[PDB]
Parts: structure tokens; C-alpha cells; sequence
């Protein structure tokens, strides 16, 4: 069909975000400078950054300067956690605007949930500048089950994705099955398992079946999922054109539940204690 060769975008409890994103953690700004005007041409329309990346300004600039309309890209910041008091939450936002040389963005993130603030404050602080038209739709990241429930319970406005590491060796089963309970997607970071799957011999021998890097199989059996969105980090020009090729092929069911075979117990990468929750076990 004509539209299963195009990237779709995910309903993501009203926020439909496309399904793949340019996502610059890990991006230094002068990378961000260099290869976003480029994802931005071949094609990419969602940009995902964060306050504590550092690159906010740089993420502006590429935008403002590769001539596609505002109304076309779906940009996506996150809180950072020192920013958690309602006060230095609003002050940390405009802030952000300011850095991004836009007046909203479309997605505005808790970056963890690790916090003395309480979780109301914070979802509070979400639904203002949601109401300000500071910030289209809003969300979570990092957040176990067991906190997806509460910011879907205490969020005026609708959750509409939660952030979080997704790839081969870590088995998100609970936090999707949550995820399509409350209507919300989840947004895949760290899709290449830090060096894991370019080097996994069966990703290489599923990428050998349709043409495809062991990279784009990681990519696609994630794209592939319902109501999951993923962001990829390409820091260079050649990564970028093979992460954007994963609406090309398909994986076949078998080829799906081998992937999924892959999880380890000890597979999650990012773990920072503190803002990190109690993962769901």
C-alpha cells in the first residue's frame, strides 16, 4: 500500500509525532551545526534535544537556517531536573524558547523522575506553559510504570509519550503494555545499544536477508512496533542517509520475535542514580 513505504507518524495521545526523530544527545553542538541541516534536508522533521545537552542553541539555529517552515518540524525539549521548582521551571523554559529561536515547542519532556519535587509540582508546571502556548503537547521520561499511571492521573492535559532507552537487549514489555493502557507512545533512545548491535551476529544476518545493516534492522524492529517512535544520533553524513532508509523493508514476524530474544537482564545502559526510578523488574 502506498503509505507503508512512508514514515508515519505516531498517535501519541494527540500529539502525532513522526516516527523517526533526529535526536542529539550525545551531539556535541558543533556536530548538531554540521549534520542537522542535512537530516533536515534529506527529510527528517522531528528534532529531539534536552537543556542538559547543552545544544539548544545550536538545535535553533540549524532549524531557523534550513528554511522549512516552523509549522513542519516537531521539536522536542526536556527539563532538566535542577529546574523541577515551579519557579525555576517556567524561568527554564522561556529560557529554552529563547535558545531554540521559537516562540513553543511541540513536545516539552520531564528528562527524569528522580526529584525531591513533588511529582504535582511538576506536571503542574507542564499543564502552565502547555496553557501559556509555550509547549504544544507534554510527556515524561525515565519514568517506570508505576509514575506513567500517576502523570497520566495528576495531568490535566494528556501524556503523550514516555522517553526511554529501547533496544534489542533491554525488554520493555510492562512500560508498553502501560504506554497503550493510557493512549500514550514511547520514544526509543540509544537504538544501537552503545556498540551492541552494529557488531550482533544475528541483527547482521536479518540485515543480510533484505539488503540492510544490522543498524537499520535494530531501527526498523523498533519503527516496526505500534505506537513506538525512535531517535536515532548520526554523526555523519553516511549513518544518516542508512538510518533514514528503514521504510524500505519489513521484518517478518519470525524475524520480530528473534529480535525481541535478544533482551538481557542486564542490557539497560543508562542508570544514573538518583534520577533514575526503581525500573519495573
Amino acid at each position: 500500500l502506498y503509505f507503508q513505504s512512508m514514515m508515519h507518524a505516531v498517535s501519541s495521545n494527540g500529539a502525532n509525532i513522526p516516527a523517526l526523530g533526529f535526536g542529539t544527545f550525545r551531539m556535541s553542538g558543533a556536530e548538531v551545526l554540521r549534520i542537522l541541516p542535512q537530516a533536515l534536508k534529506l527529510g527528517f522533521r522531528h528534532v529531539d534535544t534536552a537543556q542538559i545537552y547543552g545544544n539548544e542553541a545550536e538545535v535553533g539555529e540549524a532549524i531557523q537556517k534550513s528554511g522549512i517552515p516552523r509549522a513542519d518540524v516537531f521539536l522536542t525539549t526536556k527539563v532538566w531536573v535542577d529546574n523541577y521548582r515551579h519557579d525555576a521551571f517556567i524561568a527554564s523554559v522561556d529560557e529554552s524558547l529563547r535558545k531554540l529561536r521559537t516562540d513553543h515547542v511541540d513536545l516539552l519532556l520531564l528528562h527524569w523522575p528522580g526529584s525531591d519535587v513533588p511529582m504535582a509540582e511538576r506536571i503542574g508546571a507542564l499543564n502552565e506553559v502547555r496553557n501559556a502556548g509555550k509547549v504544544r503537547h507534554i510527556g515524561i521520561s525515565n519514568f517506570n510504570t508505576t509514575q506513567m499511571e500517576e502523570a497520566a492521573r495528576l495531568s490535566d492535559a494528556p501524556i503523550a509519550t514516555n522517553q526511554v532507552e529501547y533496544h534489542p537487549y533491554l525488554d520493555q514489555t510492562k512500560v508498553l503494555q502501560t504506554a497503550r493502557r493510557l493512549g500514550m507512545s514511547l520514544t526509543s533512545y540509544y537504538a544501537m545499544a552503545n556498540g551492541k548491535v552494529p557488531a550482533d551476529p544475528l541483527l547482521t544476518e536479518i540485515g543480510g536477508r533484505h539488503g540492510k545493516t544490522a543498524a537499520q534492522v535494530a531501527l526498523r524492529w523498533l519503527v516496526q512496533q505500534q505506537d513506538v517512535i525512535v531517535l536515532s544520533k548520526t554523526a555523519t553524513e553516511a549513518r544518516l542517509k542508512e538510518n533514514f532508509a528503514i521504510f524500505d523493508f519489513a521484518l517478518t514476524r519470525e524475524e520480530m520475535a528473534a529480535v525481541r530474544e535478544l533482551a538481557r537482564p542486564n542490557g539497560r545502559i543508562v542508570n544514573p542514580q538518583g534520577l533514575a526510578p526503581e525500573w519495573d523488574a
